[PDB]
């Protein structure tokens, strides 16, 4: 149950996310999770970078939600919710840009 979740934005537009996570107080790892603009049933799971090289920028990586129940960015790693999905990459980094940290104000 995912719209219960602060950092599930529900629909929010691509542009609309990277107008909040690009605030310069947001450190690395801010993110939110969104509906996809154009990938039915999919979510998307945005998140805030920094280097000097480019500064603050922001990542979208996809969600898929299988109808057998999985969560994932990546098939090889499944969740059993997005809750779950969330709290795995709040703790491993693995291919995302940062690992997520705190939700996007
Ligand atoms: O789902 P798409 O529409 O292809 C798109 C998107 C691209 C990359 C990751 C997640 C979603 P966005 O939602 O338009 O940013």
């Amino acid at each position: 149950s995912i719209q219960a979740e602060e950092w599930y934005f529900g629909k929010i537009t691509r542009r609309e996310s990277e107008r909040l996570l690009l605030n310069a107080e947001n450190p690395r790892g801010t993110f939110l999770v969104r509906e996809s603009e154009t990938t039915k049933g999919a979510y998307c799971l945005s998140v805030s970078d920094f280097d000097n090289a480019k500064g603050l920028n922001v990542k979208h990586y996809k969600i898929r939600k299988l109808d057998s129940g999985g969560f994932y960015i990546t098939s090889r790693t499944q969740f059993n919710s997005l809750q779950q999905l969330v709290a795995y990459y709040s703790k491993h980094a693995d291919g995302l840009c940062h690992r997520l940290t705190t939700v996007c104000p």
